[PDB]
């Protein structure tokens, strides 16, 4: 068990590359914990391991206006996506900046569920793109990195700044 | 399309001189924006940087590269909230360095067209005025950095 803390970026650990999960019940404890993190910010609808500071690929998802969904995935890997669209993103991890992102808006993801069954899931929904977002933390990038460098060094002051006047 | 000098030039340390007669500079805001737009990355030059001495500088922070901002005879007027952001020069080419300048900026200026201009901003164009203003006095960003600093700058603007 633990208190999760997310990260923010510039931190190296946002760009570490996640490990595969080989002992699903090891990790039952770090879900419930992703889970109360994400439920704990007031915009949040998805939340990746790395972003706490943990190697384990798993993602974490709620998209429901009453908390009540979570989507759980360990190991996820896009296997098929089409119909590239741009749409704004914002993340957690790069708090107060949004900028339009391309992202399949077609997709199926392939994982295991938290029990460790095998899961699959076909969508041309907003999950389509909150499932890309969370599996890019996966291999350590961030949405700005679609980004030209001028709104990187945009992104970049703006995170810093917020996480300096942040209250407690 | 002009070229850009880089240092150590004695011209990039030249005081500016105050623009009086704004029709006679016409051309050379063209061309410092066509000298611009020709450059892979910048975001703004300063009249300084094309060996000239008129207090003129033309910005543009849009992805497109269409919507061109002109400053004439632009000066600081009010700042606050300074703050450490990298910084790179076309001047001082493949050099990055930390460097601190205010965050709150008030900037009073003259468009292309010579009316009065007052702009008053928080976000990153504030940063790029007074990198630009700077150079209108005869800075480059790297003077502002420790002589270890400054050494290393000159080696990797050589082998650019
Ligand atoms: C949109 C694609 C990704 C969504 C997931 C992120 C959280 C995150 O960083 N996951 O890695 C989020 O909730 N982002 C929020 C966000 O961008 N939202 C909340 C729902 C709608 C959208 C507004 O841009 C912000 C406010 C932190
Ligand atoms: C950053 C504040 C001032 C920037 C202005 C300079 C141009 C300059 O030398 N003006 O006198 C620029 O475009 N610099 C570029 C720069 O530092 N950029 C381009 C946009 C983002 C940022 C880092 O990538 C480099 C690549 C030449
Ligand atoms: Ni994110
Ligand atoms: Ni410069």
């Amino acid at each position: 068990s633990a208190v999760l803390e997310i990260l923010t970026a510039p931190d190296p650990r946002l760009r570490v590359q996640s490990k595969q999960v080989t002992d699903v019940a090891s990790v039952q404890t770090l879900i419930d914990d992703l889970l109360d993190t994400l439920y704990a910010t007031d915009n949040g609808i998805g939340l990746a391991a790395p972003q706490v500071g943990r190697e384990e690929a798993i993602v974490v998802i709620d998209l429901s206006d009453n908390r009540d969904q979570p989507l759980v995935l360990i190991n996820p890997k896009v296997v098929s996506g089409s119909n590239k669209e741009m749409g704004q993103e914002g993340c957690l991890s790069v708090p107060d900046y949004y900028a339009d992102v391309e992202r399949y808006t077609s997709v199926v993801v392939e994982a295991l569920d938290r029990e460790g069954k095998p899961l699959r899931i076909e969508t041309s929904d907003f999950l389509a793109i909150v499932m890309q977002h969370e599996i890019d933390h996966l291999s350590g990038n961030l949405f700005i990195d679609y980004l030209s460098p001028l709104k990187q060094q945009m992104a970049m002051k703006k995170v810093k700044k917020h996480v300096k006047n942040r209250a407690r």
